[PDB]
């Protein structure tokens, strides 16, 4: 029996192949510097190779091998997430920054839903994930909606599985951090009914936008118990999402008052007037998070701008780092604790 | 830029592995016969490897590479499925035999919920994946319920993942072949909270007892459910069809459609009180009022001999079933086309 990836107690990590035919492993992971940090395996008599890393910091690492010079995954590690059609082991070394993001047995688990529904935007079908909250079964209390957005190369699968989004939200819930909600969680490609790896192509501009309005939000309100209303809506998208957050709140002025916007920035006089309309909405809160190494950095700064030419009130959250499915992670633990509050 | 696998008009099938630093790529799928069937991919002298297999007759298959003595996916295939442990990538030759495994996309699709629930029985929540049928939400229909449980090295993502139980069930409630309904695929592995890529480990008869206490009120209570014996199935495969046959042996009256797949006679205490014990638990079966009692094997399972040991212990008691025997032996091909056959027959 090979363990890898083996966790030792100071956050190292060590990593194991086998095989007496290969000439060069290497390993490509979250931890490392780059591309020009990758790392080799060294190889003993046995045909054993091994790496061990670190100390790692908390996270959720994702990584695979390189196996003369073709990628192959850890058959000794059950974890494997995908990324539109890159798949990846991960693991999560333990500590304060990671803890969400663990599946934990004493903590109750909402129900993660793939609901299928009518587009009449769109054209067809499509399916969206819908995580409910724990105990949401079996009750009659209704629960606020948070509309969260993937980006490109994304899917109605994404935040789940990349964004450990079950997993935050439980969680958050559970530690009384977060309101107990209701997550929907749509594939925002219009010409896809869902996640490539499921469901085949289907035999655009501003069609997702429109569809989310006026198809998911009232298959929502009618087939979950959503408490309906401005105040119990949220919505907020990374990247792509991001510019679909600012778009769909744009043109319906009203219909969400917490507004998020993840790694993500400027896309008139239609412009400044619909600024001025979302400023009179009521709104409770505009969200701008965005790592200070993106490329996007400057467009985030050009929207925080223009908002501040209206005095138009948000907070922005500047972070380390840049265009990663670990701030998303990190920008979804600090903006549903804000929620409906 | 590389596509893998291309499946040809003909149902030959190429697949490509590209690096000028490989020495050797094999290929391990499920057309091949035994471990002896492993085939060799040629590579060209600008880094490509490939082969061509087939024809191939309508199906789906799982394969893998191995590169240089280690195991790889097919990175430029996007089709991976789970077995437990064992990840493997898929591909689905189209024609008559295969079609109800794919996913159309002018086909009304139901929706798949993973949903957990306190079990008093095993003491700690649980989860389970639950079907329902296209159209369920927005309308106020009741539904009748088949319980799918999946054998050992399983869990509650299995019979979709595994079993194409979605798209089976899609396609032949689209196509007016089986009845809507919903399939309640519950993890059958009583130390277990949930599938092992998801959930971590926990601090008999268990399943079984679980089952009918926990399970089976949950759904009712939480899903728009028809009841009674009528209105509700329960089959499975291997371990899950032994569970199957513990379930409504001590529960007679309780499901009218049974399946077991690929399972023969259970184990049991002295060899003649097993046989009173399980002779009146048969004659109790036997006048419970059920309406279908279904046994599927293949002929090279190494379970066969016992699954013809349990026909004709009912065939002693006067005891109606229908045998369904297959090619083939201990596989998810055969799981799938039970499935198939099966459901259809369901709450008529
Ligand atoms: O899930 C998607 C991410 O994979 C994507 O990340 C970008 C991929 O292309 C690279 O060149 C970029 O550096 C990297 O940020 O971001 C969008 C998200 O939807
Ligand atoms: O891999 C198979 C498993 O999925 C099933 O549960 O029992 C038989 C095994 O061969």
């Amino acid at each position: 029996r090979i363990i890898s990836p083996e966790i030792m107690p100071d956050n190292k990590v060590t990593f194991r192949v086998y095989s007496k035919d290969a000439s060069k492993v290497t390993i490509t992971g979250e931890w490392q510097t780059g591309p020009g940090g990758v790392e080799e395996l060294v190889k003993n008599d046995t045909g054993m190779f091994s790496i061990t890393v670190g100390p790692l910091k908390p996270e959720l690492y994702a990584y695979n091998f390189t196996v003369d010079g073709v990628k192959a995954l850890d058959a000794n590690n059950v974890q494997v997430r995908r990324d539109g059609t890159n798949y990846q082991n991960f693991f999560i070394i333990p500590g304060p920054e990671s803890d969400l993001y663990f599946h934990k047995n004493n903590v109750p688990h909402g129900t993660v839903t793939k609901v299928w529904y009518k587009s009449s935007v769109i054209g067809f079908d499509r399916r969206m994930y819908v995580y409910t909250p724990a105990g949401y079964e079996g009750d009659t209390q209704r629960y606020p909606v948070f509309y969260l957005l993937h980006g490109a190369g994304g899917d109605e699968d994404a935040w789940t599985n990349m964004g450990r989004t079950a997993q935050i939200m439980d969680n958050l819930i559970a530690q009384g951090k977060a309101k107990p909600m209701i997550v929907v969680m749509t594939n925002g490609n219009a010409n896809q009914a869902g996640a490539q790896n499921e469901v085949p192509p289907v035999p655009m501009t501003g069609k997702f936008e429109e569809h989310l309005v006026k198809d998911v939000v009232p298959f929502i309100e009618k087939n979950f118990r959503a408490l309906t209303g401005k105040d119990n809506r949220a919505i907020a998208g990374l990247s792509m999402g991001g510019g679909h957050t600012q778009t769909i709140t744009n043109d319906n002025p009203g219909m969400f008052s917490y507004i998020g916007v993840f790694s993500m920035g400027i896309m008139e006089k239609e412009r400044d007037a619909k600024i001025e309309a979302l400023k009179k909405s009521g709104y409770k809160l505009y969200w701008i998070a965005c790592g200070k190494d993106d490329f996007v950095y400057q467009s985030a700064l050009t929207l925080r701008n223009t908002l501040d030419k209206h005095n138009f009130k948000y907070v922005y959250r500047e972070s380390t780092g840049g265009h990663t499915w670990a701030n998303w992670r990190i920008y979804l633990s600090e903006f549903a604790p804000m929620l409906f509050k």
